[PDB]
């Protein structure tokens, strides 16, 4: 760690907290994650750094010294989240939109077929650049805004749908400037989903009932159309939306289906203004 200097926190991570500093030897610029060592984590964490594609963000370095481990990652300069905070008088043209949720798509098909989940996508890790690419960050690392219903339901073997879900919540909040389900605790954020999606059932998620958390007394909340879900989002993208939001993960779309949705015909890769 001597190796770095510390330039300011940019955040409070999962495990622990963020800096941005700078390599004390080479001058590279990189934000430093220190967790906060069991070698499972250790042998697992090698791993996701070969795990290198443009749309995920690179682990450059683990360090693993005086028991404690750091995690070394190239660095970003904004966050989707401060994105949305700063384009919300106006919001996000839906060219970028469509840009940004392809280029996410993109990044999670290559963790997906490698088998890597990220599962707690959210804004705040979603890091953009002058170029007009958007990354995964934290990937294989691993609010209640972005979870998946099956893990609300408490499915403990849940699958690289549940980041199809939250990707398809981050959509709908670049669309409407509004996060789709602010949920403030668990069953909260459950009902939140209920009331808009309608109270899921055997007919449209086979198994749904037999699941550890479902309670036969959750209220039966019938289903809102996406039309008023996000407006003025067009049809071809509230059909992605709606594939992305599915209740039964063996029914939600995959990213690498999403990827040929009709939505993208048009995709292009504008460059975003920042202010840094
Ligand atoms: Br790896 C990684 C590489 N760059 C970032 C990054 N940059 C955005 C930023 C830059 N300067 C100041 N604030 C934010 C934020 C987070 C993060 C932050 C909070 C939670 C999760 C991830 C992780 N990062």
């Amino acid at each position: 760690m001597e190796n770095f200097q510390k330039v300011e926190k940019i955040g409070e991570g999962t495990y622990g907290v963020v800096y941005k500093a700078r390599n004390k030897l080479t001058g590279e610029v990189v934000a430093l994650k220190k967790i906060r060592v069991p070698s499972t984590a250790i042998r697992e964490i090698s791993l996701l750094k070969e795990l290198n594609h443009p749309n995920i963000v690179k682990l450059l370095d683990v360090i693993h010294t005086e028991n404690k481990l750091y995690l070394v990652f190239e660095f970003l300069h904004q966050d989707l989240k401060k994105f949305m905070d700063a384009s919300a008088l106006t919001g996000i043209p839906l060219p970028l939109i469509k840009s940004y949720l392809f280029q996410l798509l993109q990044g999670l098909a290559f963790c997906h077929s490698h088998r890597v989940l990220h599962r707690d996508l959210k804004p705040q890790n979603l890091l953009i650049n002058t170029e007009g690419a958007i990354k995964l960050a934290d990937f294989g690392l691993a609010t209640l805004w972005y979870r998946a219903p099956e893990i609300l339901l408490g499915c403990k073997y849940y699958s690289t749908a549940v980041d199809i879900w939250s990707l398809g919540c981050i959509f709908a909040e670049m669309v409407t400037r509004r996060a789709l389900f602010p949920g403030d605790s668990e069953i909260d954020q459950l009902f939140r989903i209920f009331r808009t999606l309608g109270t899921p059932d055997e007919v449209v998620w086979p198994g749904v009932t037999s699941m550890p958390d479902y309670k036969p007394s959750f209220p039966k909340w019938a289903r809102q159309d996406f039309s008023k879900v996000v407006p003025p989002l067009d049809e071809d993208g509230r059909s992605l939306l709606s594939q992305m939001l599915h209740y039964d993960p063996n029914k939600r779309i995959s990213a690498k289906a999403a990827l040929a949705h009709p939505f993208f015909q048009d995709v292009t890769k504008p460059v975003p203004h920042l202010r840094l």
